[PDB]
């Protein structure tokens, strides 16, 4: 493999989207503990 590429840079991106896929789900069950 070599640096400088978009598939490179994917894994410096998708690395933010990683935690960040828990937070949608944070957004719905958030709703839920909420009740009346």
């Amino acid at each position: 493999k070599k640096k400088k590429d978009k598939w490179a840079s994917l894994w410096n991106w998708f690395d933010i989207t990683n935690w960040l896929w828990y937070i949608k789900l944070f957004i719905m069950i958030v709703g839920k503990k909420k009740k009346k």
